[PDB]
């Protein structure tokens, strides 16, 4: 169905996780660090450790599993101007019918031609920042990206999810990667030489380090894109609005943009529960 | 104030100073000398550090030049003088003040508009912006041909510094390139056990690592560019094709893409390859297809 082998990529990532756990905790911590009785370290590194480690599970899952949102049933086209623009064969008197809906819903943006974003397959006015994704046969509010990482596409919902588990992504192989980082030598000068555990405390150092590198520019990127409150649609195709088009025209100051996603209440800043300001259909606009 | 903020823009190239510096010491004392030269073969020692030297020397010269070449800003012509600036600044009228920026744009080669068919002002400067030109608020000016404010560089890439910039991405993977070709031969050796420099495991490694990492990376970032000189097209124009008078055109500044190249490197083949200033034109103005 494509379904099925869109959850690829998301058992890959499950099985690495799963075998960080078991190889930090069980091969590195167990075997390795407390064989050697340094004394104050194997459990200030596992509470460290799991602490990150929930974080990291628990923002990748509501990144999965929360559910694009779709335009409001005000978008859609009523019985009376769906069949009126079905039938109509000129397409400037079919555009006449679908700016008159426009009049009545917070649509400030057009096509590059100056045409009313109209969703031919899901039979709806698009509204502003909203596209539609042919993955998903929807059309998602804020679409930044599909990320084929989670089988699931980054829209108004998901965006505040998808940022913590870069975050928390980044932190867990910092973390990882600093702390496996002084027991990586000692295999190699052979003060260790463990057959059992060395191998597996290799790996650690290096896929947490080359995912670190690898998410660390997607994690810059995107601390760009929300200062600016841009999508990754919108830096690459900026939104046309009546006085032509402007990246900058939902921008409302660096600080301000960073709330539209992360909201007020500093206490759901750093945990993945909605705190997104807005509804996904309209946002405010810097003119 | 702005101690933090403008220091920290030389912390990408201060990361990458590093990365060279090791690697030129990780491939000449530890690869080189204590690994390659260990093993009695002196004849693929010299010839590497040779061939290592010269690819060493293009690269940071390219990359010395994408920096500290100072982007293209437009000239005196283009400012709003104080007598047509006075009456800009008091105008409460759209259009007559935009009547103001139409009488001045008979006097500048400039053919494109804005997308809604308007005179391409910019109000920090006050000066109307020329063809392909841009403002970066980073650099807090306007810069000709801009193409991108690439930060690895902690500068804008324009008219001027195009060709460095792309010569430093093509010495990049060849630095990269010669780099993995010849520690492939070795770096498979140590994972055999089949050498044991307790010192040398720790650099040699990394070499092939972070030599691989970049050459993958950049091959991207080189690749896009290639196409932007054939089409004639800055990083900006690919994201929006300008306006001229006819309406948008992707390839309103194409001249053939033979001819597109040599605006960017030169008709003189001696300059093409090396990080001397060799670009066509003023970068006020530029040629045409129609
Ligand atoms: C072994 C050792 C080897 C070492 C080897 C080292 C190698 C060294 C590489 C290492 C690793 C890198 C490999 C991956 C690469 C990355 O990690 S970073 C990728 C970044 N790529 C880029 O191209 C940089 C783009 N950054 C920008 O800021 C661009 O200018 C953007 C995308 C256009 C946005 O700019 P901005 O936010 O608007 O900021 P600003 O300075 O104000 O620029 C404004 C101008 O851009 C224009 N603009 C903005 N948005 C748009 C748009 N959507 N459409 C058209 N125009 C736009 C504005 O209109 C404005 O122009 P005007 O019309 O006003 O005159
Ligand atoms: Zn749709
Ligand atoms: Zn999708
Ligand atoms: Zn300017
Ligand atoms: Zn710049």
């Amino acid at each position: 169905c494509q379904r099925v082998v869109g959850w690829v990529p998301v058992l890959f990532i499950t099985f690495v996780v799963v075998w960080s756990y078991y190889a930090y905790v069980v091969e590195l911590c167990v075997f390795t660090i407390f064989g050697n009785e340094e004394n104050g370290k194997t459990v200030v590194y596992l509470v460290a450790f799991h602490l990150f480690f929930v974080m990291f599970v628990w923002s990748y899952w509501m990144t999965i599993f929360t559910s694009p949102a779709s335009p409001s049933k005000e978008f859609y086209l009523s019985n009376s101007e769906k069949e009126r623009y079905e039938k109509e064969f000129s397409q400037e008197r079919q555009q006449e019918i679908l700016r008159r809906a426009a009049r009545a819903l917070p649509i400030y943006t057009t096509s590059a031609s100056k045409t009313i974003r109209y969703c031919e397959k899901c039979q709806l006015i698009k509204p502003d920042r909203a596209h539609h994704c042919s993955a998903c046969d929807s059309c998602i509010l804020k679409m930044d990206h599909h990320s084929p990482w989670v089988n699931n596409c980054v829209g108004f919902s998901n965006y505040k999810f998808f940022l913590l588990f870069l975050l928390y992504s980044l932190l867990y192989c910092l973390f990882v990667a600093a702390t496996v980082l002084e027991y990586f030598i000692k295999f190699w000068t052979n003060e260790l030489t463990d057959t059992r555990a060395k191998f597996h405390v290799l790996f650690l150092f290096f896929v947490s380090a080359m995912f670190f590198i690898s998410v660390l520019s997607l994690f810059s990127y995107h601390c760009w894109l929300v200062g600016k409150n841009r999508t990754t649609i919108e830096s690459f195709r900026a939104p046309t609005f009546s006085y032509g088009p402007d990246g900058n025209g939902f921008s409302l100051g660096c600080s301000k943009n960073w709330r539209q996603v992360f909201g007020d209440e500093k206490k759901y800043w750093l945990l993945p529960i909605f705190s997104s300001l807005g509804d996904g259909c309209s946002f405010p606009t810097r003119l």
